[PDB]
C-alpha cells in the first residue's frame, strides 16, 4: 500500500512502424532548359565551357553565322530604295521570322540598316551545363539541339516502396529525410510523388520526391536516407513499462478509482516503438501503472 | 466502329491483394513433447532396443522395473481376503496405494490372479520421437527423476520472419499458403497460427508461429519451407488490367454506357497488382469497361 508512483491510462489508437529507405538523388527533367537552332545555319565562337560548367544566367554560349538568311534580308534592303510599297516590304519580314529571325535583330536591321551579320545566342536561365562541348566550326539543322542546362533550385530523391506498404502512405511528414554527407540544418521536402509503376525485381514503387535545394549544398547520384512512418488499425494501447510476464502469463495492472488494484490478462497483439497494443483483455478507457512499484 | 465478337468487364470498388514469398524454418512444438519420470525409488529390468532418436508407435514399452516397499502393503492386504477384515478396510489401503502411484491395470492382476505384483512395466506415453535414454540394465533411481523424454511431431512449427509493417495486415489463416521444395505432394494444410511479438531488432520483424497438420509424418525440421503471404489494401475502385491500355503519358480506356456506344475516358492508375489494378481517380463505382475486346479505328 505504497504510493510513490505513477499513473497511466488506456487508450485507442495506431502504432507507428519506423522503416529506413535508400535514396539516390537525382535532377528533375523538368527544371531544365534546351536552347535550339531557329535554322539551319554556321558556327563561331564558343566559350571557355565544358559539358558542365555555371553559368549565372542570361550569358553567351556561342556566336554563329547564317547564309541563306542573307539572301532575302537583302533583297529586302533594296525595296527601301527601289520605292516598293510598303506592304510589299512587311511581307517578307513576316516571311523571316517565319524561318525563325530573332525579332530584337530586325529592328536592328531596319535601323542600323547594315545587313545582319552574326548573331550570338545566350543561355536561357541560371543552372548547370549539361551536353554540350561541341566547338569551332560546325554545320547544323533547323530545330536540332545545340544544348541543355540544369536547374538545381528542386531536385529529386526515388526511394524504392514495397506496394504492400505503398497505400499507407498519404501524407508528406510521414517522411524524414536525411543525408550522411550534409548533416547540417533542414531537409525540408517539397512535394512527394508515386510511380505506380512496379519494379517486378522486388514488388517496389518508385516513389519520387522533390526537395528544397536552396543552399544547392547537393549534387546528384549521392547518399540519401528515408526514414518513413507507417501505422496500423487502431488497437487498445498501453506504455510498455506497465506490462509483465515472463511465461505463459501475460498481463497487468487494473486501478479502479477506489485506489484499489486487480490482476486482469491481457494478450498482447505486438510490441513496437516501446509502447504495446493488446489484442484482448483490457477496456478503452481503463486505467494502469506504469514505473510504479510495490509489494506483496 | 462497330464489332462485339467481345467481352463484358464492370468496375467495382474495393483493395488489391500484395503477394509475398517468405522464408520460413520448420520446427518442433515445446509443447508436443513428454517426459516419463518415476513415481518413487525403484530398480530396474530389461530396456528394449531403442537408441536416442527412435520412432516409437504411441503407447509402448520403454522398461519393466521392479519395486520393493510397494510390495510390503501389498502382501499386507493380500491377507485381509484370508483374515476376514470389512472391505471397506482393504479398499481403503487399495486407495493408498494407487497414491503412491500404483497402476490401476496392476491391481486388477493383484486381486484376480491372486499373485503379489512382481515387477511392473512402463509404456511410453504419446507417439513420437525418442529423445534422451540410452540408460539400461540394472539401475537404481530416486522418486519423480527423469528418465526419458519423447518429441511429437503430429503438430509441427514454421516460423516466417515477418516485418511490422506489414503485421496487423493479417488476421485469417487463409492469406497464408505453405508450400516446401522437398515435398511438393499434396496439401500442407496449417493448425493454427500465431504471432510472437518479439520485434526481432535486425529488421523490424515479428516471429510467425505456424502449426502445420504433419499427419503422414513427411516433414523433419531445419528443412527449407516457403510461405506465400497475401496482403490486402484500403479499398479503390478497380478495373481488369486487360481492360486498360497506354504506353507513355496517355492512361485511360472504355467507357461503355449502355447505348452500346464507347468513349475514350480518362483514367489515373495508383498501382497494379495480380493482374488487376486500381485507380487512384478517372472513372465511375459501377461504369461498364471491356476486357477481352477487339475493334478498328
Ligand atoms: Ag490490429
Ligand atoms: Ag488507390
Amino acid at each position: 500500500q505504497n504510493l510513490g508512483v505513477k499513473t497511466a491510462t488506456v487508450t485507442r489508437g495506431p502504432l507507428t512502424f519506423a522503416q529506413s529507405f535508400p535514396a539516390n538523388v537525382s535532377y528533375n527533367e523538368y527544371q531544365y532548359a534546351i536552347v535550339q537552332a531557329r535554322a539551319a545555319g554556321f558556327i563561331d565562337k564558343v566559350y571557355p565551357l565544358t559539358v558542365g560548367d555555371k553559368v549565372q544566367k542570361g550569358t553567351p554560349l556561342l556566336d554563329l553565322t547564317i547564309p541563306d538568311w542573307v539572301e532575302a534580308q537583302s533583297e529586302y534592303l533594296l525595296l527601301r530604295e527601289t520605292g516598293g510599297t510598303a506592304t510589299q516590304t512587311e511581307g517578307i519580314l513576316e516571311r523571316l521570322r517565319l524561318a525563325g529571325m530573332p525579332e530584337a535583330d530586325i529592328r536592328r536591321l531596319i535601323a542600323t540598316q547594315k545587313i545582319q551579320t552574326r548573331f550570338t545566342l545566350k543561355a536561357p536561365i541560371d543552372g548547370v551545363i549539361t551536353a554540350f562541348d561541341l566547338r569551332a566550326g560546325m554545320n547544323i539543322a533547323k530545330d536540332n539541339v545545340v544544348a541543355k542546362i540544369q536547374g538545381m533550385d528542386p531536385v529529386w530523391v526515388t526511394a524504392a516502396i514495397p506496394e504492400s506498404i505503398a497505400w499507407l502512405v498519404k501524407d508528406a511528414s510521414q517522411f524524414t529525410l536525411t543525408v550522411p554527407a550534409r548533416p547540417d540544418k533542414t531537409l525540408t521536402i517539397r512535394k512527394w510523388t508515386l510511380l505506380p509503376g512496379v519494379d517486378a525485381a522486388t514488388r517496389t514503387l518508385q516513389l519520387r520526391l522533390e526537395v528544397d535545394n536552396a543552399d544547392e549544398a547537393l549534387k546528384p547520384g549521392m547518399n540519401a536516407w528515408l526514414q518513413l512512418n507507417t501505422a496500423s488499425e487502431p488497437m487498445l494501447l498501453i506504455p510498455s513499462q506497465a506490462l509483465i510476464d515472463t511465461g505463459s502469463e501475460q498481463r497487468v495492472i487494473t486501478v479502479d478509482a477506489d485506489g484499489r488494484f486487480v490482476p486482469k490478462r491481457v494478450a498482447v497483439f505486438q510490441a513496437s516503438q516501446g509502447v504495446t497494443a493488446l489484442r484482448s483483455g483490457l477496456a478503452e478507457g481503463e486505467k494502469v501503472v506504469s514505473s510504479g512499484l510495490f509489494l506483496i
